[PDB]
């Protein structure tokens, strides 16, 4: 089973520690294809990621930090019909993009509010139901 | 003929005045098309499917602008991305790496140059 994890890089690395926790937890549920997010130029990066996205069985995104790449990955993922879980922290004090919040089906595309400490329990809840 | 314009909102409205200028200039080249959030998403995707060209100002990081570009690429839309390196920011590798120089172009520009960059692209067309 393949999992594609999305999180901000050039959008900012403020949530890196949280990304590492998410990736560690995701390894219980499959192979994390994009593990370097939590640590040939741009063309290669893009194509390598697109190939991984096509292979992935599920896409998990932490969407608290605004990022073009995370948004782009989610857009491509929806077009591929992938099951998507977005995780957002309201305590950040920001309001989540209407385009992400509004993409929610509440089934194939889920957007869940969580508190920083609960990330592991949220992922367990999703992958128990998956 | 019809144009979808993308720019950061909840990502930050720092460049809002610039966006307005982009939109004014786009009017010469086509019709600019652009629960609560569910409706906004549905409306925008409808416009995106109808669009003949997609233009995005990608200087301010934004999930929504990224998502629009992802959806637009999957639909094979011609895409122009405009980026300001004098902002001090480095552009997303996923956006820059998506470019192919034809159906997906990324153009670096300086403050005051945006209209001429638009004129060139739409004169291609
Ligand atoms: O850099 P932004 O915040 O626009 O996008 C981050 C998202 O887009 C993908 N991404 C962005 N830059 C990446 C990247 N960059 C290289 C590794 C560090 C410097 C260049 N490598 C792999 N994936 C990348 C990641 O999977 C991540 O989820
Ligand atoms: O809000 P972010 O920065 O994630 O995304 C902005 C992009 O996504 C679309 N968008 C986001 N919020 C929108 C919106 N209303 C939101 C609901 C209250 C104000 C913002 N109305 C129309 N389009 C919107 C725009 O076309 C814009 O290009």
């Amino acid at each position: 089973r393949s999992v594609y994890f999305c999180g901000s890089i050039r959008g900012g690395r403020e949530d890196q520690a949280l990304y590492a926790r998410i990736v560690s937890r995701l390894r219980r549920y499959g192979k994390v294809l994009t593990e370097h997010v939590a640590d040939g130029g741009d063309q290669f990066i893009h194509e390598q990621n697109l190939n991984w996205l096509q292979q992935a069985d599920v896409v998990v995104a932490e969407v608290t930090q605004p990022s073009l790449g995370v948004g782009y990955e989610l857009g491509r993922a929806v077009a591929l019909g992938k099951p998507i879980l977005c995780l957002f922290r309201p305590q950040s004090g920001r309001v989540l993009s209407a385009m992400i919040r509004g993409a929610a089906d509440g089934s194939r595309f889920q957007v869940w509010d969580y508190a920083e400490g609960e990330v592991e329990t949220m992922l367990d809840r999703y992958f128990e139901a998956y």
